[PDB]
């Protein structure tokens, strides 16, 4: 669990969506595994607007942050799950690190700002959904 507040929206994982994230849908990607739903009230976090390859990301399974080297966003091979068939997963970003099923929607960030949320991983590695591309999140 965990989601990104900025402004008025909520961003999750979209396999984790609520029924009230798709009551008040802005946009969903299921090959991206992100929805964002909209909020009543104002939210704080800053988007990094970057190209940073090195950060910080919160680890539930844990209760650690663990700084992480990260690729760039990329296509990526997802095996399929509950939620979705086996597929490419669009704008992800993988770190050697460790994840766990609950471990979605985990923030990344880096000096700028918010990177992205936890998506990903298995095997010693953590894959997550990039959102510094989401412009229109700030407008
Ligand atoms: C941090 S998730 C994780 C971590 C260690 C081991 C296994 C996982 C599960 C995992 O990767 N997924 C199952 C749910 C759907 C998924 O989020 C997607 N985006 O397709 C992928
Ligand atoms: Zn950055």
């Amino acid at each position: 669990s965990g989601a990104i507040y900025v402004g008025n929206y909520r961003v999750v994982n979209r396999h984790l969506a609520t029924h009230n994230d798709w009551a008040n849908l802005v946009w969903e990607d299921s090959s991206r595994d992100l929805l964002v739903s909209s909020t009543t009230a104002q939210g704080c976090d800053t988007i990094a607007r970057c190209d940073c390859q090195t950060g910080v990301y919160y680890c539930s399974s844990r209760r650690k942050h663990y700084p992480v080297s990260f690729s760039k966003p990329s296509l990526i091979f997802v095996e399929a799950s509950e939620y979705y068939p086996a597929r490419y997963q669009s704008h992800l970003m993988l770190a050697v690190g460790h994840s766990e099923p609950g471990d979605c929607g985990g923030i990344l960030r880096c000096q700028h700002g918010v990177v992205g949320i936890v998506s990903t991983g298995g095997n010693g590695l953590v894959g997550f959904a990039d959102v510094r591309d989401l412009l229109w999140l700030d407008e």
